[PDB]
């Protein structure tokens, strides 16, 4: 099994205090920390081999190119595509799926067409839809989620007609938790007509990805959420597909002939590449893929497993405490305490060296559908042990007596 | 003055040898090398203080959003923005092009209207227009050079008309070395009822932007030329235009309410920032201003202008080898030997441990107007010193002579 003592050794950021308590970082959901490897990664490029790619010209030159290219065929057999061709580095999921939106959904929908969502997706996968929308006259609709925040199968199939082209849905929920089931929800939509967009940016990090088992025909991901640089992601699409869309930027590196007025592209992927690529952030996406392969997806899962189902018993002990969404869940738990803000719990346990997120988390309308205006999260990663989630617990009902004091103290003035 | 010695000492990769020779990279149009303050800057971010940004919870949220932030202002002041909201951290020069072509081009053209570039142009400034007039029914239009490859102001009076809403050109051009007469263009486009969109990715590593000089509408500029991180650039806009452009990509951060069906904007400059942003990479690149304005941008304008006439002076020493572009220039040096093909030169150049390009430096349009398949080029930057370009000279002449042999003695057979 993994010996978390020896994972943490290799995360830096790990080993310092926060107002003078040992730092707690439980905001992996927002952005994960980064091992050794992949900073020493990033600096060896700096130091050693940082030159342009695709010249072919001089030493550096090509150094950097097998890196770069290197680092493409280490995502390609980390989510099980098929091809190279089929791995586009982009900056992040957002910048993924907005590839799609522009260069499939608006070369593809026509009035009458319908997009289909569900209420617990993220900004990145619902903003890019709407827009597309309007701007081809086509229908947006939403798959309704049962009471515990899962998705049903039945639900889907109501909801995904004949009219429907494109079905877009998260792989995981930063939010409820929720493992969607993505390869049923592909078959559904494949049987009728569509194709199957799937937000895996909170996936990825965190189970094993592989998209011939899902037969998803798009799949984003984001480097920084799985110990990887920032400012890196990838959009993997079916090469079928990718070879009828039109580049969504144009630019130097993406072309094959330019004249005065009309240019030819580049095969893929390099036609949706324009601009010198993000070569360092690449590699370093590259340097997490080795690093989490060597640990195993799946006993990261199995990590996380545990610490899930120990954070969602303890929370259970607390009194006055409400968690959002199923029993069986990837690793991370958003609650509100109620009566106390969660934007002040938050400050609180910061003061006890604990990180976590509160706000919308880039889901409003599952916020609203949750009738709550705020949630706090606590995110969890390999990084992570039980002790913390002990922590968590008890700074939690510290903060419980904490404001039921104020609250009894300011009874008189 | 600037003390070459010292700062050289600053660049860990310049101090390697390849194929048996000290590396003389003489390939920083393509890319440059970083120093150890942006290096260890990137260092200290993952080690210290990763988080996501725009929080406002924890500590660490906190001190990755003000170095983000913090680098933003850096760059405002940098080219002399009067406002951190006319300041959009992109992935590189190529995309925030794209962003103007998509969001402000798309918009405002109609059939009739102009878009006016230059034949010395980059692909990145080409291929964005040539699709936004294919999208609008808009015409591309072409200011011609004159014979030494400068443009001249009569020339681009008689191609912007009245019909003109868009003028795009480079402000340095990365083959001829021309710098163009930006500030005295952005008048007549002014007088024509158009903007100016300036690509300033060759300017702004190598001298000082002063914007509200300038007085452009758009200036585009990417952090991998000017000593910084890889994947991470900026869009300067002058607020006002910025203020009615809609977004070209939309996902998260970039919102302020999102509905099911319709959501609206943040204020600028977050309105152009979907998705969690390139966080290391723009710390990086505040740190690489850092270290340019140490040691200044007319010293490094200075240092190079010295190695450009150095450069061109031996040049002229060489029989058989022609120069492409005017005598006043930027520090970069595009030419062919006359019987070598330019690979061929990079190659041998490459065994004597040289950086060269060569190629058509993605302006395909303007090798066309040279009368030429492909160049090699030699560009400079503030690491690089007259004992490099000797080497260059000597190279050249020996490659000269080596083919002249080669062909020779096959000339029995
Ligand atoms: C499910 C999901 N989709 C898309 C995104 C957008 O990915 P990005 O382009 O890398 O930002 C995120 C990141 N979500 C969060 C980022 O900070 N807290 C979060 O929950 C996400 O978790
Ligand atoms: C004048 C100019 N415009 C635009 C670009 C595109 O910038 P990017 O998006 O950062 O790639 C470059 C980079 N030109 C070169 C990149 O490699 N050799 C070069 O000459 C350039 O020099």
């Amino acid at each position: 099994h993994m010996n978390i003592t020896d994972i943490r050794e290799q995360f830096p950021i790990l080993h310092q205090q926060v107002n003078g308590h040992d730092l707690v970082y439980l905001d992996s959901a927002a952005t994960s920390q980064k091992p050794r490897a992949v900073i020493e990664t990033l600096d060896k490029y700096y130091n050693q081999y940082n030159s342009n790619v695709h010249r072919g010209v001089h030493t550096l030159g090509t150094r950097a190119t097998d890196g770069y290219e290197g680092a493409r065929e280490k995502v390609r057999k980390f989510i099980n595509a098929k091809s190279m061709a089929e791995i586009i580095f982009t900056k992040g999921t957002t910048t993924s799926l907005n590839m799609v939106a522009l260069s499939y959904a608006r070369a593809n929908l026509k009035p009458g067409d319908e997009v289909v969502i569900t209420y617990m997706e993220h900004h990145a996968n619902i903003i890019p839809w709407q827009q597309a929308v309007k701007a081809t006259g086509a229908t947006l609709k939403y798959i309704p989620l049962q009471e515990d925040g899962t998705i049903s199968l039945e639900d889907v199939r109501e909801t995904v007609t004949s009219n429907t082209k494109i079905v877009a849905v998260s792989h995981v929920s930063n939010v409820l938790g929720t493992v969607n089931p993505i390869k049923e929800m592909a078959k559904i939509a494949h049987d009728n007509g569509a194709v199957i967009v799937v937000d895996g940016a909170q996936s990825t990090p965190h189970m094993k990805i592989d998209v011939q088992d899902l037969d998803c025909d798009f799949f984003a991901l984001s480097s920084h959420k799985m110990c990887g640089p920032t400012g890196v992601g990838v959009l993997y699409g079916k090469k079928a597909l990718l070879e009828n869309m039109e580049p969504a930027e144009f630019g130097g590196e993406m072309i094959d002939f330019v004249g005065l007025y009309e240019s030819t592209w580049k095969e893929l992927p390099w036609k949706f590449e324009a601009g010198t690529p993000i070569i360092a952030g690449a590699i370093g996406l590259g340097a997490a893929i080795d690093f989490l392969e060597e640990i195993g997806l799946d006993e990261i899962s199995r990590h996380e497993h545990k610490l899930a189902a120990y954070a969602l018993e303890r929370f259970r002990q607390l009194d006055g405490v409400t968690v959002y969404g199923p029993e069986e869940r990837a690793g991370l738990v958003t609650f509100n305490l109620d009566d106390v803000h969660p934007h002040d719990v938050a400050t609180v346990l910061d003061a006890e060296g604990i990180a976590v997120r509160a706000g919308h988390h880039a889901a409003q309308p599952l916020m609203k559908w949750l009738d709550v205006t705020a949630t706090a999260r606590a995110s969890f990663y390999l990084y992570n042990t039980e002790e913390e989630i002990d922590k968590l617990v008890e700074a939690l009902q510290k903060t419980k007596e904490y404001f039921t004091n104020v609250f009894v103290d300011l009874e008189h003035h």
